[PDB]
């Protein structure tokens, strides 16, 4: 049983692995593969490494207790991004247009 403001969460969840935004969304899906993309210094780089299907196993097992932390999770996928690329990196600007999706819905959120 998810609360009002969890259900609003788990919505923008769901819009953000939808189809509508799969063309940006994409490198966000999954966790990043270090060792597959030969990022031989991801992991010293991000310490703690945030993906959607992370977020959604997390929502899904109940463990998110309010907005902000769903919120917190979310910002820190996005922030990893921003720290680990150069900020022309097509990946960065696939985050930007993703977070833009997210910021816009969360500032919606029911009182
Ligand atoms: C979530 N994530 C993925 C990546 C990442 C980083 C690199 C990368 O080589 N970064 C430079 C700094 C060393 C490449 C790719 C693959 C790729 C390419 C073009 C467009 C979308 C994805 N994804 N970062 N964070």
């Amino acid at each position: 049983k998810l609360s009002e403001q969890l259900k609003h969460c788990n919505g923008i969840l769901k819009e953000l692995l939808s189809k509508k935004h799969a063309a940006y969304a994409w490198p966000f899906y999954k966790p990043v593969d270090a060792s597959a993309l030969g990022l031989h210094d991801y992991h010293d780089i991000i310490k703690h490494p945030m993906d959607l299907s992370t977020v959604k196993r997390k929502m899904e097992n109940r463990d998110y207790r309010d907005a902000q932390e769903f919120a917190a999770d979310v910002r820190l996928m996005f922030s990893n991004c921003y720290k680990y690329n150069p900020p022309d990196h097509d990946v960065v600007a696939m985050a930007r247009k993703l977070q833009d999706v997210f910021e816009f819905r969360y500032a919606k959120m029911p009182d």
